[PDB]
């Protein structure tokens, strides 16, 4: 009824709307956390980046919500003799949304609390172990309304290795799915859970990435996006 | 290589930007000119509507033209002991475009000069012969940079009759082919000519419409649109 | 609840059904009639290998449909062209019928309740019994008598790029031709009633004919070829 | 060059090609294995009824494909499940061979590099000869012994999708299967070497086979199906 599509093999920030940290490089990539004239990635970087069209999520009307499905490639990379940190995201939010606090919260959250006015779907490729609510290994996450993730699957994290991400969101079941595969590994991973968009997000939203490095030497990474593909449909009803 | 569509059956405001008069109803329709509460149209009325991503046209470095291809339901209709004025345009415009003159420049022009910097590709759906410049009858026109088209045909126009409209640009062979139907009268109209994007337009630029009503009691009408598809394609290099 | 779509920049035969004189050359191309130079009294038709379904009789849903195509109709010097080629929906098994202008669809020039043919014929040659004297797009519904036709400035060795859809919410099938290097253009529209006309499944793709008469003939080649059809369309995206 | 997509929510044979013991239901539902409850020793395959391209020895290029697609096994109680079911890609003309924990797709258990075959199996019976112990997804290169296999958590009755992608410029083979009532969800991985394996042509689809012993016994019903293929994928695009 409502459709939207888009792909990109590279990027160009004319379409996109970059917070903080976030720049597009001389070779079209999304560079979501800042990296300096060495090639190195530096701490306590944050950066957002999103399509510059909303996107119509549900509609309060008809009860109609949008299934979706988006994919993206993304390259973290870690300097010898440092460990990777925060990680990255895929993310749903309010149109007009504001970066968070930075490090393990990912620039979506103010602390670890659920906050029922966050308004906030993510899926979380998580590098950084936090005490205070991950599981100990690296982790896919599905996030809702707070950095706790409702559900996880196991990431066995490879520096510099493009991955191949794919989620889906049939709103008929409600199911999230997200995978990820390393093709030069030949590995892959992949969680699932229910979600109630219509309960959590506002009927517009705004869909693109968030990623931060860690604050403590030592802990730091690249978050690149090399290329995107998103698309939506939302029944009306003819 | 860089791909963008969307499609849709009703209209919101949230993903579009609106210049002027340019409304979205409470039924979903893009009304682009005035209509007062009696439901019937105003006189001087100018309005425009983009969607609110910018879409690339063309690449600099590569030398890459996207093809595209729009199409649009739309309505102009007359209130009795009227004619029909001025008419409607799908538009391809620099990012941040404002509002031209008004009544038979269609909100694109402020003469009827050729304008080198104009840098303005449009289709013309035009209901009111303007002396100066236009034929006669009521035509399609394809506008380069001027309200005085590179070339129309004969559209024999009827009032609150539904037209779907098809355009398609080859970049391959720089070709733009606009026609129109009249399901309802089983009635069609075609024009082609060839567009150089690259030597017209900016490498980003907005897509949408734009329309006026006559600014003479007697030429007046509805700008109604019902429903529109975009997709676009530009190659990368992969 | 059933979608179909394909798209070819070059053909092979294994996944057409090539009848009579059609071929694939080597170089990709569908040469739907006989070249040694064209040849007189020729008849080949080509289709898709997987039968599509239009409509349903248990729900009453009519399919819509688009597909486009590019082709090129060249003319030997001291030659005039003839007879055409057309785009058709046939029941599934269709063998062709009578060569010519009769385009291996019908046997005579009258209705034929019975033909179960739709077809968007590109009429190259002026027919005294049935035809408009200029050179045409059809659309032909159960006759060579075309229900309604537009003029068609036919230029030989010039690639043709063809649009033709069909829309089942207002019956109108639509079909134009452009000449991209001559920037020229033409189209025809009609209603067309597909749940009468034809069977639940048809097979789709072309037909062409050379004239039985020295002095008419004609190259009917098939350079590209995409199909879309929906039962329960988007043209920007189709014809992108 | 070449693409092809089909999407279908409704079956029927009209364009498919049913093998053996596969029927579409009335409400249609392809049913690979018989109904009288299942019966036992049954095999069914199922295909669409055009030839896919997969790759191209002129041009060197490789075809990148993926398939969707709802499934039920469902089991009789004071019965376990057997043996699977499997999406194929065989020689065109390709005959069912062997049933039971063949799947209908080999004569033995042994490598056979005449076999042509490369399929993503769901297998419901641990056969001691060569699978693992735990129910499974399998991706099989002309063997029933899987090269690569991911632990499957098996409900009876409950409607599976699973989707599968081939991308020919990293070679990876990629299959997953949700359960979306229950939230469940499963990867497995590998390179394939398509060019090696199968030829230029394939037809795509189903085989299952029931068990040939009382108490291993289950239906094997597909309830949507959809297919794309490109030769020279945007997976948000197909997964939608
Ligand atoms: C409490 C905690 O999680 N501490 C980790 C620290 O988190 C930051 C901040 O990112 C987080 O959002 C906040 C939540 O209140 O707490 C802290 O301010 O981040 C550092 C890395 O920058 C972690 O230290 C590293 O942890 C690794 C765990 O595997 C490993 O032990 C490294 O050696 C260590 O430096 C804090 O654990
Ligand atoms: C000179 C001219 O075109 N005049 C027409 C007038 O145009 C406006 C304005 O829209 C236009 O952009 C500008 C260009 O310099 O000129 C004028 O300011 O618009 C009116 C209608 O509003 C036309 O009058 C109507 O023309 C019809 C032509 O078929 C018909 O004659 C009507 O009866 C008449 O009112 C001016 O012709
Ligand atoms: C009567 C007529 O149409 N003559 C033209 C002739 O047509 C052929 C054939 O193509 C037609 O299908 C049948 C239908 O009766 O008639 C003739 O046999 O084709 C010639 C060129 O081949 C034209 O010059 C004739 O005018
Ligand atoms: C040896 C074995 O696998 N036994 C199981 C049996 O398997 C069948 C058949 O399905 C296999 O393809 C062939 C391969 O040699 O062996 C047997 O004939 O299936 C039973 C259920 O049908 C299992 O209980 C046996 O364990
Ligand atoms: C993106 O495109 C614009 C052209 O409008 C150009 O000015 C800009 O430098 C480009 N950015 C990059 C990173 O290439
Ligand atoms: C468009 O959607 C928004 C929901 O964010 C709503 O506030 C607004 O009224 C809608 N406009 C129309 C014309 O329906
Ligand atoms: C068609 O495909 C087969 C290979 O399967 C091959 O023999 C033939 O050359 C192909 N035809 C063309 C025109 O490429
Ligand atoms: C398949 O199509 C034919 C009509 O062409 C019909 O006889 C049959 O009922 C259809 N099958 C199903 C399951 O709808
Ligand atoms: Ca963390
Ligand atoms: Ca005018
Ligand atoms: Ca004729
Ligand atoms: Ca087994
Ligand atoms: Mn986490
Ligand atoms: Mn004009
Ligand atoms: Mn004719
Ligand atoms: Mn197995």
């Amino acid at each position: 009824a409502s459709q939207t599509s888009f792909s990109f093999q590279r990027f160009n920030e004319t379409n996109l709307i970059l917070q903080r940290d976030a720049t597009v490089s001389s070779k079209g990539q999304l560079r979501l956390t800042n990296v300096n004239d060495n090639g190195e990635p530096t701490l306590s970087s944050l950066g957002r980046a999103f399509y510059s069209a909303p996107i119509q999520i549900w509609d309060n009307t008809t009860g109609a919500v949008a299934s979706f499905a988006t994919s993206f490639t993304f390259n973290i990379d870690v300097p010898n003799n440092s460990g990777p940190a925060d990680g990255l995201a895929f993310v749903l939010l309010p149109v007009g949304s504001q970066p968070k606090d930075k490090g393990g919260l990912l620039g979506l959250f103010n602390n670890y609390k659920y906050d029922s006015n966050a308004h906030t779907v993510a899926v979380e490729f998580d590098t950084l172990y936090n005490v205070h609510w991950d599981p100990k290994p690296r982790h896919i996450g599905i996030d809702v309304n707070s950095i706790k993730s409702i559900k996880t699957t196991t990431w066995d994290f490879v520096k510099g290795e493009n991955a191949e991400v794919l989620i889906t969101y049939d709103s008929s079941t409600k199911l999230l799915v997200a995978s990820l595969v390393y093709p030069s590994l030949k590995t892959s991973f992949i969680v699932s859970d229910t979600v109630d968009l219509k309960s959590v997000l506002p009927e517009w939203v705004i869909v693109g990435f968030t990623a931060t490095t860690g604050i403590t030497k030592g802990n730091v990474e690249t978050n690149d996006i090399l290329s995107w593909s998103f698309a939506s449909k939302l029944s009306d009803g003819t």
